[PDB]
Formats: C-alpha cells, sequence, structure tokens
C-alpha cells in the first residue's frame, strides 16, 4: 500500500564552514548551497525559517542515495566562505556541479527543486540517432533547442559544442548528431549547428562553421528571449526576470483543455507573425503548472483561469490591463490579439 515521500526527520542540511567546505565539495557530484542572512530573533521568523528549512531537508533525503548534497551558508557566520565561493545574492541557492555554478532562479518547493536537481545530474548534450528519435525530436518545441552534425565525440568542434551546452545546462538542451543520415534530414553540413526559437518549426544557423565556444555562446546569448516562452518553474524567475523594462506580455493558457490549446495555438500564429520583431515578447502560463498560484491570480488580476487570458503586466507601476473575451464567443484571431496587444501598449483608456 505505497505512499510518498515525507521528511523523516533526520538533519542531512550540512552547516558549512572554513573547515569542512572544501571536502563538502570532494563528497558531492553536485552540491546545493543555500545562501541565507539568519532569521529575525521574533519567533515567527525563527518559525517561519524552520519551516521553509523542510523544503531542502525532504529534497536532500530524496536525492541523498543520488550523490546530491545540501549545504547551508550563513551570511555572517561564514562571510569567508561565502566570498571564496563567491556567493553573493542573499537568500538563494547556488547549485555546483563540477565546474559548473548555478544560480537557481525557480519556485522554492521540494518537487521542483528536485525536478531541478535530477536536470543538473543529466549529461548536457543528447544524441540524435536514426530517423524515429529525430522525428521525436522535431514534435519537442516549447524550448529553445539547438542542434549540431559533427564527425563524432572526439572532434574538437563536438568538444566546443559540449563546452558550450555545460555553460547553459540545464535550461537550454543541446543536441548532437554522428549520423550522415539524420544530418542529411535536418539540412545540416558538418559542423554545421541549427538554433530552434521555441515553438518555431523552421531553425536558424549559426553563422561562421565551424563554430567556437565563443560563437555558441553569443549567438545563444543574442538568441535567448523566444518570441512566445513557456514560464516553468524550475526558472520561472529567471524567465520574469531577464526583461528590460518591467512590462510583461502573460499569456494564460491551459494545454489541456480544448480552449486552451486553441488560445495556445493562436499565440504561436502571433509568434510566428512576429519573425522579424525583435521587441516582441509573450510569456505563457498555464495555470495547471502552478494550482498554488491561482487563486493569488485571479484575486490580483481580477480573471477567471478556467478561461484563456492574455494581459499587460507593468511592475514598475503595480498594475495590469486583461483582454476582455466574451465567453459566448470563440477565442480573438491571432489578428485581434495583435491589434489588441499594439492599442495597449501605445497607451490608452478613459471612461465615464
Ligand atoms: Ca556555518
Ligand atoms: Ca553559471
Ligand atoms: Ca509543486
Ligand atoms: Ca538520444
Ligand atoms: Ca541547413
Ligand atoms: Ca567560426
Ligand atoms: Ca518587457
Ligand atoms: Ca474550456
Ligand atoms: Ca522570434
Ligand atoms: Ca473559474
Ligand atoms: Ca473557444
Ligand atoms: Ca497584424
Ligand atoms: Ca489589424
Ligand atoms: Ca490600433
Amino acid at each position: 500500500g505505497l505512499d510518498f515521500p515525507e521528511y523523516d526527520g533526520v538533519d542531512r542540511v550540512i552547516n558549512v564552514n572554513a573547515k569542512n567546505y572544501k571536502n563538502v565539495f570532494k563528497k558531492y557530484e553536485v552540491l546545493a548551497l543555500l545562501y541565507h542572512e539568519p532569521p529575525e530573533d521574533d519567533k515567527a521568523s525563527q518559525r517561519q525559517f524552520e519551516m521553509e528549512e523542510l523544503i531542502l531537508e525532504l529534497a536532500a533525503q530524496v536525492l541523498e542515495d543520488k550523490g546530491v548534497g545540501f549545504g547551508l551558508v550563513d551570511s555572517e557566520k561564514d562571510a569567508a566562505v561565502a566570498k571564496k565561493l563567491g556567493l553573493t545574492e542573499v537568500d538563494s541557492m547556488y547549485v555546483f556541479k563540477g565546474d559548473e555554478v548555478i544560480e537557481y532562479d525557480g519556485e522554492f518547493s521540494a518537487d521542483t527543486i528536485v525536478e531541478f536537481l535530477l536536470d543538473v545530474l543529466e549529461d548536457p548534450v543528447e544524441l540524435i540517432e536514426g530517423e524515429r528519435e529525430l522525428q521525436a525530436f522535431e514534435n519537442i518545441e516549447d524550448e529553445i533547442k539547438l542542434i549540431g552534425y559533427f564527425k563524432s565525440k572526439d572532434s574538437e568542434h563536438y568538444k566546443a559544442f559540449e563546452d558550450a551546452a555545460e555553460e547553459f545546462h540545464p535550461y537550454i538542451p543541446f543536441f548532437a548528431t554522428f549520423d550522415s543520415k539524420v544530418a542529411k534530414k535536418l539540412t545540416l553540413k558538418l559542423n554545421e549547428i541549427d538554433f530552434y526559437e521555441a515553438f518555431m518549426e523552421e531553425p536558424v544557423t549559426i553563422p561562421d562553421k565551424p563554430n567556437s565556444e565563443e560563437e555558441i555562446v553569443n549567438f545563444v546569448e543574442e538568441h535567448r528571449r523566444s518570441t512566445l516562452r513557456k514560464l516553468k518553474p524550475e526558472s520561472m524567475y529567471e524567465t520574469w526576470e531577464d526583461d528590460m523594462d518591467g512590462i510583461h506580455i502573460v499569456a494564460f493558457a491551459e494545454e489541456a483543455d480544448p480552449d486552451g490549446f486553441e488560445f495556445l495555438e493562436t499565440l504561436k500564429a502571433v509568434a510566428q507573425d512576429n519573425t522579424e520583431n525583435p521587441d516582441l515578447s509573450i510569456i505563457w502560463i498555464d495555470p495547471d503548472d502552478f494550482p498554488l498560484l491561482v487563486p493569488y491570480w485571479e484575486k490580483t488580476f481580477d480573471i477567471d483561469l478556467s478561461a484563456p487570458q492574455i494581459g499587460v503586466v507593468n511592475v514598475t507601476d503595480a498594475d495590469s490591463v486583461w483582454m476582455e473575451m466574451d465567453d459566448e464567443e470563440d477565442l480573438p484571431s491571432a489578428e485581434e490579439l495583435e491589434d489588441w496587444l499594439e492599442d495597449v501598449l501605445e497607451g490608452e483608456i478613459n471612461t465615464e
């Protein structure tokens, strides 16, 4: 009569210090460090911190046999170590895997953190061989993808590709093929790399092949914001930050619902009608992925998340505006979405 993991009370979160830290690092394949400021002296702050500790404790327990360690770094009592390690942002989590350091910018909960760490544990490059797997690859599009064709894993150009892959791990999946048939189908010349924007079927080729790590890294950085991007728990705050002006276009759509899916197809049509519009950026949030936030969103934005929604959220002014859609009617077309967004973003309203 199976159950489901619950914290067993055993503390597995290391108290880090100048004496132990080097050994802490040598012990684990992946090490997650909580860099936090001590809680306020009041019992409400003490409480709050202890209940928050349950998250990483559960994660540490679950991942114990997978070579993952968790450690705590006090911003004051461990300031020396924090400096040496490069821990600069108070109250956050840094993840170390070999030579890579990753600032966690995801949802702070046990399941999402464990999912993130399992992703960090995976290898940075996935190999595609054969037409069946190629066809599957072509069906995955809710994420940026890079795919390159190289001679073999010993190729210097493959190694540069893998270096760049580690740099963006595990946020941006990298794929390689050593299979000339797959390459032919993808139209990849040897050492050529194709970049697929999220929700786009046609790739862009990284110019000036063969590509150095520098060329790949610069290209990915310049192209990191897809016109349409899915908000994901594991990286939600990184997605939300990484906006120049504090103004966001947000679309709510439940992929598992016909209306939601219909809206999603419309958002994709908008994106594909704006392939030369480097300013347009829409964040798609599927409410099914964030059930604990749904009532908060509904209350804050005054919308019903049983239905698709699109709006403009201005963080600076702490306000927003949402497109009115009548339930008795079909959803707006891509053109009508485009028109409404333009009207809002150029500036409007005034009533009586
Ligand atoms: Ca300490
Ligand atoms: Ca990094
Ligand atoms: Ca969760
Ligand atoms: Ca594979
Ligand atoms: Ca090509
Ligand atoms: Ca080059
Ligand atoms: Ca913006
Ligand atoms: Ca519906
Ligand atoms: Ca685009
Ligand atoms: Ca409702
Ligand atoms: Ca409909
Ligand atoms: Ca138009
Ligand atoms: Ca129009
Ligand atoms: Ca207009």
